[PDB]
């Protein structure tokens, strides 16, 4: 059933957290799907709470963004106050994060973007020792190491997905299979010097990119996005491709918006270890405004995840095992 999953974490002397965490990952796989939520936009819960308002359960998965390093730590955004995630871990639910890489949109500017399409920040120049570029980065890798450094010490860890998408050639990342590759590994080799040892990491393929995976070394678990895929079939054919290519790991629907439902997805044999649906910006971002009760979502609305949870096959938070002691 499960006996190709590789056993151990890539990051030698991972945390007993991160160890529980992965172990578990890997007795549901072929058996069960978690559920899954993003943050609005970065550093909250609104999304869970808005789905346990919808259908009385919560998802087991809180994710959260990192993509505000350049303004915290501010009033509206401080990844010092870990206490959200704290609070999501300690009512027994699993923690990830992912993070939208925000560089200057030009040399010398005040505003921060990811996209190709909004910044001329040039990933090339960036590995080069001593450049600005490269001052840049390292000064972000080092502040972000320090915030994960924060969850380490509370023994919480967390599945871990960054530079995601590589190989849409959308993010300023993803110029090029061998420069991207080159930044995770600095990223993961900046966190390892950090003593990092409480994260899964999660490599976001596009399918048919195998030129752009940055190596077992490196890599836990494969995730894939996918938005405005209502063919389950579909969804199937793209889950046993990952299967195909990475065949001892688990793979994942790390992102998904305007999909088919989950029994439709698992009758057809897309059987993810996780989904994780995006967020709605206007929905979701004040838990007090009246569009929060409403029950439609640009992604996934009321009649999706009561669909979800009423499959044998989905784990909400209550069905989790404890991760901690
Ligand atoms: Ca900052
Ligand atoms: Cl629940």
């Amino acid at each position: 059933d499960n006996s190709l999953i590789k056993k151990e974490l890539c990051t030698e002397g991972a945390s007993v957290e991160a160890k529980k965490v992965y172990t578990y990952l890997r007795n549901c796989w072929g058996r069960k799907t978690l559920s899954s939520t993003m943050a609005n936009v970065t550093w909250n819960v609104n999304e869970a709470i808005w789905v346990n308002r919808q259908t009385g359960k919560y998802p087991a998965i809180a994710c959260f963004d990192y993509m505000n390093l350049p303004a915290s730590p501010a009033d509206w955004i401080d990844y010092n106050k870990i206490s959200v995630v704290e609070d999501w871990w300690n009512a027994g639910g699993l923690v990830a994060a992912c993070w939208h890489w925000n560089v200057p949109v030009t040399e010398n500017s005040s505003e921060y973007k990811c996209m190709i399409s909004e910044t001329d920040f040039d990933i090339t120049k960036a590995l080069q020792e001593g450049t600005r570029e490269n001052e840049i980065i390292k000064a972000d890798l080092e502040e972000l190491a320090g915030y994960l450094l924060l969850l380490k010490q509370k023994n919480i860890p967390v599945i871990w997905r960054p530079l995601h998408e590589a190989a849409g050639k959308w993010f300023w990342w993803g110029k090029d299979a061998a420069s991207y590759k080159r930044l995770w590994k600095l990223v993961y080799e900046t966190f390892k010097q950090k003593g990092l040892n409480n994260l899964i990491w999660v490599w976001t393929s596009e399918t048919n990119d195998r030129d752009w995976y940055p190596g077992d070394a490196y890599v836990d678990i494969i995730g894939r996005d996918v938005y405005h895929k209502t063919s389950a079939a579909g969804l199937a054919t793209d889950f046993d491709a990952l299967k195909k290519a990475f065949p001892d790991k688990l793979i994942a629907l790390s992102e998904c918006g305007d999909v088919a439902t989950i029994d439709k997805q698992l009758a057809a044999g897309a059987q993810w270890a996780w989904f994780m649906t995006w967020y709605d910006y206007e929905v979701t971002k004040d838990t007090t405004a009246p569009v929060f009760n409403s029950g439609q979502h640009e992604h996934a609305d009321k009649a999706w995840w009561n669909n979800a949870f009423g499959q044998p096959g989905v784990i909400c938070r209550s069905d989790l095992p404890s991760f901690k002691l």
